[PDB]
Parts: structure tokens; C-alpha cells; sequence
């Protein structure tokens, strides 16, 4: 865009001048009639006039003219309306470090619209991915992808169409199609672990999918945890050279399980509380297992689950429902209530009780009523958007601040009488949909019913 | 394209003076009959007016002149129309896995006007095609193609008339002329199997 300011004085002497003549003719006529006492007379007449003019003149001018203008102008072009710039952050869930990062990444709008695909060029390297890490570290500040050409010299470019469809529409997608990295190994010479620029984990990864079971579990902290482990191909001969593994070895080795009494354990809880999922190819051979071993339960036969090649393993727990995606989101009836009721003391300003960690992930937020003797409705601060009222704490007592919305002050016990209600709403409860109408009226959708205490009693 | 506003506003303050001078000639003529009971008349006139007259004549005036304009330009380059950016995935349905492929692909229109014949960029690149899979996987959208030029500095580009041509008709078909895409070979040191980038499918 560009503006313009312009200034003129104009300062114009002009001169004139002129001649005329004029010629001028001229016919008149009369009549007359005149009466008197005794005397009457009549009288015609007519005239003849010529005439001729001439007409000589000059004139001077000034003019002076001031003009202020004003201009705006606002250029684009269609093909280049926008460029992008991304901030990411890169995440290992592994177990081996991977060297030299750099992932293949693709901008996409819509259902499958795709905007680019960009390799991560020398600005965007990550040295060193360790397991349960980011790069960068969480305290820094994510980084910053802008860039088409190998050489970082041309931004990523938008057109017209696709700049209306993302103001609109608002969703713009980040795919991660692959990942380049190096494999440090190991020298017996000098003990120096040294980088092969030459290897990568793109020959590595498929040969490792190939050979090994997966086994994705969720039992600590929700977390889904994927660990691979060599199983028997038995149409393959140099892969049957593997000893052979049962699931209980498996889980045992793999997940840091044990039997501190003869019964297979995940920390303090037991496996019975955890169940399990296949796809058709690893339930079909599983159900023949059972089949040729007579067995009806699987957790009775752990040790004599012969393990192979290409299986999938999904252990959940049971207690708390999950999503497509295997998130943790929110239990049964006879899950929530059943154990969240703690003995502690009530108070003002909010509620200092313990939730435990695991539990406290399925919960989306809070609602605050108040009941009346006979019963009566007076939610405290009602609308989805309000709805959160959890926090943090230093020393483990998570808290219900119920002093949020009172004006930043507390609670209006109208009675001692009254009876203070806390509720809580499961993730598959409350969505994620935030003031569609504004409205919202917390009152309907699923609550459940934890603490309740009358405010005498909180003294 | 582009979109002009203007406003102008203009104060003009105007002077003018006049003289003039007139030099006026007259001739005029009478003839009368008068007639009375017993008398009767008649008379003959004529008459010679000159004059001169002078206008000495003054002016000032204001003019206050606002002034509110819109355009709007649209510039068009017939060479450069229209840039393209083509969705496209990978299938393998061989036996043998291929790595770090390259496919040299081809825009078509019509029945076979080529608009551009591209090699697959290290945008494009594709690390693994296992068999019976696709790069990228089904579950994510396909990727873009959008530069001829190595260094990928440079849009895919349409002249006018294969512009109008596509907007009539719609057909833009796509060929795959070659692959290119190397052998990961078997290594009997260590078991780790090794890609040459030396060797391709080319020789094979």
C-alpha cells in the first residue's frame, strides 16, 4: 500500500481583448386621434432610423489556485497474497536417540488440500533427538519454518482463494510424512560413540516393523507407550533362530512387569483390570492358540501365548473409556463417584482436596450449584467457557476455586443450611464446542456427583 | 489487481476587470398627416443622435471544488496466466521395495499437449515404498507439487490459451514416465542392510 500528498499553486495572468460593431436599422410607426369641444384631428407617422456602433475592450486576469490532494493506493497480487511461517517443535516418544533431524513435513487446508511439502532445511536441524525429549527444549520457545527453497532464500506463498477459504475457515493441518536421521553407533577403538552420516533409520525402521510384535500400552499416565519386540517368523529360517518369546516374558521384559507374588503386576495394580485389544490377523491366530490349548481365559495362560512377527498388541485399562484416537476421556457410573470421595475439611474461596493424577486427565471442568433445603437450582457461574474452576498446587492438593467469578471474591451462603454442590463433567460429557450461542446452559448434559457438605458445617 | 481511492479538494480564488467603451451613430425619420374638420396638415423630420458611452466593470469570485474518485486496474501477463500445484501420491504394487524414490512425471492437456515434464524434487522425495503401500499413507493427504526448477525456486507455469482451454474442457491428465529409486542391498558383516545410492532399479 502507498499514500500520496500533493501540493500545487497555480498562479495564472491571462490578458483578452476585443472589437465590435454593430449595425442597426429601425422602421417606426403612429397613429393618432384627437378629440376636443369642437375640435378633432387625426395623425399618421412612420420613422426611419439607421445606426451603427463599434465597440472596442481589454481585459487583465489573475488566478491563483492552491490544491491539496490526497491518494491512496493498495496493490496485490492474486497468485501471492500470503506467506506462511509455522512454529514446531519436534517430540521423541522413542527409545533410541536419532542424529541430524530432519522431517518432511506438509502445510495442507481442508479435508486433503494440500498448501506445500517442505523438507526441514539447515536453519530447521536438530542435532540430537533423545527419547522423551523435544527439540527445543519446553522452557524455550518453539522454531520457525518459513521457507521453499533448498537454500532458505523463498517464503512459503498463498494465493487468493486459499486466503478467503483459511479466513473463513480457520483450518490449516500439519502432516509428518517421514523423517531423515543419522544413527550413532558404537567404537570399539577408542569407546567414541560416532556419527555414520552415510546410515540413516530409513533402512532400519522397516526391517525392525518387519521382524517384531508391537505392543502399545497406556497404563502409566495415560500415555500410550509402544515398545517392539523380536517374535518368531516361522516362515522365515534365519528368522526362527530367535529363542522364543510368551507374552508374560514379553511384559515382564518389556513393560518392567513382575510377579511379586505369583501374579502378574503393572506397579501395585493387577493385569486382571487391564484388557486387551488385536487386529483380525493377531485376534484370528490368538483365538487359535486358545483353540489348540483349551483355554477360555486369556489371563490364565499368559506364560503359553507364543508370541510372532507383525502382531499388535493394545492393553488398556478398563475403568476409564477412551476415543478413536485411544486418549483417556471418561469412565462408567460405577467407575466415577465410586472412589472420588475424600474426608477433608471445607472452606471458602475454593476446595483444597486431593484428586489423583491418573483420575483428574478424564475430567474437562467443574460445575458449582447450590441446593436449598426443599431444593432449588442456583448454579453459582453457569456457560461452558466458565466451566473450568480446577488448578495447580505445590504440595499435591488440587484445587476448586470457587471464588472465580464472585467479583474475585467468595461464595454467597445465603443460610448456613445451604448446601454446597460440586460437580465435575467426563471429557466424552462436555465437549470441546465453547460458547456456540453463548448461551450454554451447564444444566444440560451429564453430571456426576463427588462432594457435597452443608455450609454450617464448614464453620 | 488493484483499487485507487482519491479525494481533492480545491479552493479557487478568482479576480477580473473590465473596461469598455461605446461610440453609438443615429439617424432618424418623421412623416406626419394631420387632418381636422377644416385643417389639415403635414410634416417631414429627421434626426441625428451621436453617442459614447464607457463601462469600467470589476469582478471577484470563489470556487470550492471536492472531488471523490474510484478506480480499480486489473493487470494480466498472457505468458504468466496461471501458476499449478498438483496433489499426488505414491503406489507401490511391485514385490521389492524401492528407496529414496524419484518419479519424473509429466502435466498434460488435451489429447497431447504436454505442459510440463518434472523430476521429483527433495520436497518430493520419498524415502520408502514398501509394497502393496502408499507414500504418503492413505490416512494423510497427498502432497504438492508446485516447481519445474531444481532448486525449486520457480512455479509451475500457464500461458492464456491452455488457460481458457482448461477452464473449458477440464482435462489435465498426468503421465509417469520413469522412476527413479535405489537397492538397499544386504550387508554380510553385520547383518544391516546397506543402501547404495550408487546402483537404481535402472540397471535392473
Amino acid at each position: 500500500q502507498s499514500t500520496q500528498n500533493t501540493d500545487s499553486q497555480t498562479r495564472t495572468i491571462s490578458k483578452n481583448t476585443s472589437t465590435s460593431r454593430t449595425h442597426t436599422s429601425e422602421v417606426h410607426g403612429n397613429a393618432e386621434v384627437h378629440a376636443s369641444f369642437f375640435d378633432i384631428g387625426g395623425s399618421v407617422s412612420a420613422g426611419f432610423s439607421n445606426s451603427n456602433s463599434s465597440t472596442v475592450a481589454i481585459d487583465h486576469s489573475l488566478s491563483l489556485a492552491g490544491e491539496r490532494t490526497w491518494a491512496e493506493t493498495m496493490g496485490l497480487n492474486t497468485a501471492d497474497t500470503a506467506r506462511l511461517n509455522a512454529n514446531i517443535r519436534y517430540v521423541n516418544t522413542g527409545t533410541a536417540p536419532i542424529y541430524n533431524v530432519l522431517p518432511t513435513t506438509s502445510l495442507v487446508l481442508g479435508k486433503n488440500q494440500t498448501l506445500a511439502t517442505i523438507k526441514a532445511k539447515e536453519n530447521q536441524l536438530s542435532q540430537i533427538l533423545a527419547p522423551n525429549n523435544y527439540y527445543p527444549s519446553k522452557n524455550l520457545a518453539p522454531i520457525a519454518l518459513n521457507a521453499q527453497d533448498d537454500f532458505s532464500s523463498t517464503p512459503i506463498t498463498m494465493n487468493y482463494n486459499q486466503f478467503l477459504e483459511l479466513e473463513k475457515t480457520k483450518q490449516l493441518r500439519l502432516d509428518t510424512d517421514q523423517v531423515y536421521g543419522n544413527i550413532a553407533t558404537y567404537n570399539f577403538e577408542n569407546g567414541r560413540v560416532r556419527v555414520d552420516t552415510g546410515s540413516n533409520w530409513s533402512e532400519v525402521l522397516p526391517q525392525i516393523q518387519e521382524t517384531t510384535a508391537r505392543i502399545i500400552f497406556n497404563g502409566k499416565d495415560l500415555n500410550l507407550v509402544e515398545r517392539r519386540i523380536a517374535a518368531v517368523n516361522p516362515s522365515d529360517p534365519l528368522e526362527t533362530t530367535k529363542p522364543d518369546m510368551t507374552l508374560k516374558e514379553a511384559l515382564k521384559i518389556a513393560f518392567g512387569f513382575n510377579e511379586p507374588n505369583g501374579n502378574l503386576q503393572y506397579q501395585g495394580k493387577d493385569i486382571t483390570e487391564f484388557d486387551f485389544n488385536f487386529d483380525q490377523q493377531t485376534s484370528q491366530n490368538i483365538k487359535n492358540q486358545l483353540a489348540e490349548l483349551n483355554a477360555t481365559n486369556i489371563y490364565t495362560v499368559l506364560d503359553k501365548i507364543k508370541l510372532n512377527a507383525k502382531m499388535n498388541i493394545l492393553i488398556r485399562d478398563k475403568r476409564f473409556h477412551y476415543d478413536r484416537n485411544n486418549i483417556a476421556v471418561g469412565a462408567d457410573e460405577s467407575v466415577v463417584k465410586e472412589a472420588h470421595r475424600e474426608v477433608i475439611n471445607s472452606s471458602t474461596e475454593g476446595l483444597l482436596l486431593n484428586i489423583d493424577k491418573d483420575i483428574r486427565k478424564i475430567l474437562s471442568g467443574y460445575i458449582v450449584e447450590i441446593e436449598d433445603t426443599e431444593g432449588l437450582k442456583e448454579v453459582i457461574n453457569d456457560r461452558y467457557d466458565m466451566l473450568n474452576i480446577s488448578s495447580l498446587r505445590q504440595d499435591g492438593k488440587t484445587f476448586i476455586d470457587f471464588k472465580k467469578y464472585n467479583d474475585k471474591l467468595p461464595l454467597y451462603i445465603s443460610n448456613p443450611n445451604y448446601k454446597v454442590n460440586v460437580y465435575a463433567v467426563t471429557k466424552e460429557n462436555t465437549i470441546i464446542n465453547p460458547s456456540e450461542n453463548g448461551d450454554t446452559s451447564t444444566n444440560g448434559i451429564k453430571k456426576i456427583l463427588i462432594f457435597s457438605k452443608k455450609g454450617y458445617e464448614i464453620g
